[PDB]
């Protein structure tokens, strides 16, 4: 089982698939946390500022793609999407204003 789960991570986690609601909900933090700092406990704040990072690291990943990457550069570069993903999952809840607008299976409610 570990090919099928390898090809759908591959597709979930694609550009094509992904990206266009990734960046969306990534371009509306910053003023969520403009707006919402002095009420959040901080620790709370910089798991949401960690967010933020997380999801921005990944959009500039998709890109950089070009339609001249090697193999070994498109699979590095799912790789750490991949990466980045668990570390967005370790990351927890997102705001609950802005939760839910995720893939399924992309939405982490912990």
């Amino acid at each position: 089982i570990l090919p099928i789960m390898q090809s759908i991570m591959q597709n979930l986690l694609s550009k094509d698939v992904l990206y266009p609601s990734l960046k969306e909900i990534t371009e509306k933090y910053p003023e969520w946390l403009q707006s919402h700092r002095e009420s959040l406990p901080p620790e709370q704040f910089e798991k949401y500022q960690e967010q933020h990072s997380v999801m921005c690291k990944i959009c500039e990943q998709f890109e950089a793609e070009t339609p001249t990457d090697s193999e070994t550069t498109q699979k590095a570069r799912f790789e750490m999407v991949l990466d980045l993903m668990q570390q967005l999952q370790d990351l927890g809840h997102p705001p609950k204003e802005l939760a839910g607008e995720m893939p399924p299976g992309l939405n982490f409610d912990l």
